[PDB]
Parts: structure tokens; sequence; C-alpha cells
């Protein structure tokens, strides 16, 4: 059935439960089918009229390997995408004559990350039902990313969640989101110390085998592999809603740690017709100057209004770095070494051309960002959070050919509400089924920045 490979090459070949656990894998690297699953022309017609579930069963089935049932699979498939208050889970809004956003924003926290988020939960807590183990979720954030683990790990039966973030430095709506979830197993813990401080408390405790064995730690990140898998399916719906396959579909995605358009890239290999594939970065922008000129070079973190694209390094371009070698381990190792020691390395001609010819990049200043979002307002009467308007920035700059552009909308504008009352002057409102977000108890402990305080905390709460 289906195995698991490390982009380094020498860690141990997986199955699909064990690679949703293992997370990152024993060489370091990132792991990836072993082959992608193929769909004709034809198979591709047969997913027409199908609910975003269905596509997402027949997208997603094969890359589980077999190893959970049919009925399972499509309780947690349906299940975790019922959490989307809208009937096509991610909607097409039209915005130009070939031009369209796909919302991510339907779910649960108003933002991306609930798509692969709300199913990784489910399989998780399936696969850990079923080797009669728990785990111990345990992550760091500065508020986005914790909302959207809390509302997918709250209230599974198999895991225990705790997220730190820096006490009195969250958003209040971001805030609201981690601490007001109402789940008896989930524990957000507001440090008396930054976000930097939380990642060391978080490093911490992962380095703490003895801790990490008793506790069954798993971690929240950006590399597990079912973080990125379920982000396929909606390059699927999308295109499908286009005319796909008969003619091809092209994509933007505002991108920090690439997973998301990596998925697209998987969609891709699959056999999904796609014309271009187009990075969309912030002023950080090493994934931009890596495409001009093959130097992926670290350079210093500027603060901007689309923070969660706010990225010193990529983490799953390792994983397109892989492919683009044609799956040249020791080619991978080489350049991450140099990363490590050096802050940077360059990419040899051969894959530089591959990457390039299926991926381009733009970029988009706080200015143009900002210009982007009030212009489409006047224009259209749509309202973009800032990243999402990076992306309309970008795939209007960028696109070339005549197919239909569908830009990916990572987040609601409510979401991000200072930046998009700044650009256009609309104070954005929250969906009318979180309008009283502002009004539920938070329920959240204070803990100084100590990991022995932390751990104790962990320790006496779990269940593990
Ligand atoms: C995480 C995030 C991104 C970047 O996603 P990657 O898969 O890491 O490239 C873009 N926009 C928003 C709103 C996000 O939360």
């Amino acid at each position: 059935s289906m195995k698991y490979v490390s982009t380094r090459g020498e860690a141990p070949v997986l199955g699909f439960s064990d690679a949703l656990l293992a997370g990152l894998a024993r060489d370091g690297g990132l792991y990836l089918p072993q082959e992608y699953p193929q769909f004709t022309a034809e198979q591709i017609r047969a997913l027409r009229g199908k609910s975003y579930v269905e596509v997402a069963l027949a997208v997603l089935t094969p890359f589980t390997g077999g190893e959970i049932p049919a009925a399972d699979f499509e309780r947690m498939v349906r299940e975790a995408y019922g959490t989307f208050r809208h009937d096509a889970v991610c909607p097409l809004v039209q915005t130009d004559a070939n031009e369209f956003v796909l919302e991510l924003f339907h779910g649960p926290t108003l933002a991306f990350k609930d798509v692969a988020m709300q199913l990784l939960a489910r399989m998780m807590d399936y696969v850990l039902a079923q080797r009669g183990e728990r785990a111990t979720i345990v992550g760091a954030t500065s508020g986005d990313t914790g909302g959207a683990a809390i509302e997918a790990f709250g209230g599974r039966d198999n895991t225990d969640i705790f997220i730190l973030f820096p006490n009195g430095r969250v958003s209040p709506v971001q805030q609201r989101q981690m601490t007001s979830s109402g789940f008896s197993n989930v524990h957000a813990l507001s440090i008396e110390g930054n976000f930097d401080d939380c990642q060391n408390l978080v490093k911490g405790m992962f380095n703490d085998l003895e801790f990490c064995d008793a506790l069954s730690l798993s971690g929240v990140n950006s590399i597990n592999w079912a973080r990125i898998m379920p982000q396929v399916v909606y390059y699927f719906t999308a295109a499908l809603s286009l005319g796909a396959p008969d003619r091809a579909v092209s994509f933007t995605v505002p991108t920090g740690n690439f997973g998301d358009i990596f998925a697209g890239y998987v969609a891709k290999r699959m056999g999904l017709p796609i014309e271009q594939l187009i990075i969309a970065t912030n002023d950080n922008d090493i994934l931009s100057r890596t495409l001009e000129s093959g130097a992926y070079e670290m350079r210093g973190v500027a603060q901007t209004t689309s923070p969660s694209m706010d990225i010193q390094i990529s983490s799953n371009f390792e994983r397109l770095l892989f492919e683009a070698h044609g799956r040249d381990a020791a080619a991978v190792r080489g350049l991450m070494q140099g990363l490590k020691q050096s802050g940077g390395f360059t990419i040899s001609e051969k894959p530089l051309s591959a990457i390039r010819s299926e991926f381009s990049a733009g970029r988009s200043t706080v200015d143009e960002t900002a210009a982007t979002i009030e212009s489409v307002l006047s224009k259209d009467g749509y309202l973009l959070d800032p990243h999402s308007a990076i992306g309309v920035k970008v795939a209007r700059e960028k696109a070339s050919g005549t197919a239909p552009m569908v830009v990916l909308a990572t987040a609601h504008p409510a979401k991000f509400p200072d930046a998009v009352k700044a650009a256009c002057g609309v104070e954005p409102q929250l969906p009318a089924w979180l309008c009283d977000l502002m009004q539920r108890k938070e329920s959240f402990t204070v803990l100084h920045n100590e990991l022995k305080i932390v751990e104790e905390y962990v320790r006496h709460h779990s269940r593990a």
C-alpha cells in the first residue's frame, strides 16, 4: 500500500499511520509518499457533482494505505468538514472575469489551518486508539496556530493539548479562540514571557526525553505530512468547479512554510491539470529571492501586516527541493547542511530549472498589500485580509496565460482587523455564528517562564 520516505534518505520507510505519528524523520528529513496516487482525466471527470467530503475521500484515501477502514475514514472526514460553516466547505467568489478567490476561512478559527487540523486531529485520534495509546500535544503560538490546534484537538478522546502563548501579548480575538473553547482536554498556558520564550519552553520539553516518553509528547507543526495532505483536496474541488480536467487551472498561494502550495504541487503530481503555481510572499521574501537567483539565503525577519507569513525560512520547501533534485537525498542533505552552517545555499542549475518550470514567485510590501485591499473593496465590494490580499496582488502581477486564476484566501478579514481598517477604513465584522466571541468566558492558567513549572502542569493535567 502507501509507503513514506524521508527527504534525507536514511530514515525508516513508514506506513501512513506511523508517518502521521513519527512527524519529522529519524534522519532529520521530512516524509513524502514513495509514489503519488494517480487520477486519469476520466477519474477526475468522475468527481464532478460530488460534495467536498466525497472529493476528499476520493483524493485522500490512497494516501492512507488501507490503514483506516472506509467507514471510519468517512465518518472522520464528514465530521472534520461539518465544522466548516459553508455547504461547499471551501467556496469560490469571483473577483474578475478570469479570477476567483478560494475562501479557506469558513472553519472554526476563520483561517486555512483549520482545513488540515480538523482532519489531522481526528486521524490521529483514530491511530492512537487503534494502538491503545494516548498523546500529549504541546505547542507554542503567537496567537493564530494555537487557536486552530485547540479547535481541532478539543474534545478528541485520546489527546490532551497544551498551547503556550505570551501573557498579554496575543490579540483579543486570537486569545479568546484559544481560551474559550470549553473543552476539558484543552489547556491554554499564558506564559509570563514572550513568544520566543514560549518556543524555548516547548523545545525544552521535546529535548527532555524522559518527559516526552512519560507523557507521549507530540508537536504542533507545519512539517507533519498530515498538515499537508488534507490541503490537496481544495485544489481538486476548486479546479472541478472551473472545469477540470478539460482545462488547466492556476493557483496563487500566500505562502509561509510552503505546505499549502506544496499540496497544490501534490495535486498536480496526482494528475490535476495545473498551469501555474505562484508563491506569494510578504517582505520576508526568501522564496521569491530563491526563484529569482537560486540563493536561498536567510535574512532578518521583518514584522509586516501578514504575520503568518513572517518567515525566516520555509519549513516545507525541503519537500520541493527533494522532488526537484529527482529525489537525490545526498543533494538535499548537502543543501540543508549548508543552511545550518552558513545561513543559505545555492540551488544548482538542473533542479533550479525544474522548480522554475512549475513555480513562480512574487512579493507584496505592506503598502502594496493595503492598496490591494482598498482597490478590491472599491471595485468589487469584496473585503480581503492582508495575507489574502498578498495573494491577489502577486496573482495579478505574475499570472501568465489563459488559465483561470484561483487565489487562496487564507484568513477572514476579521482575524486581522487593524491592518484591514488601516488599508480601507472598514472594521471587518465576525461571522454571525461567532458574533458572541468577545463575551465567551476565557479559561487559562498563567505560568512563569520556567521549564519545570510548565512540565509539572503538563504532568498533572495530561491523561497520557
Ligand atoms: C500559515 C498561513 C499562511 C502560510 O501557509 P504555509 O502552508 O505555511 O505556506 C498564509 N496565510 C495565513 C492566514 C496563515 O495562517
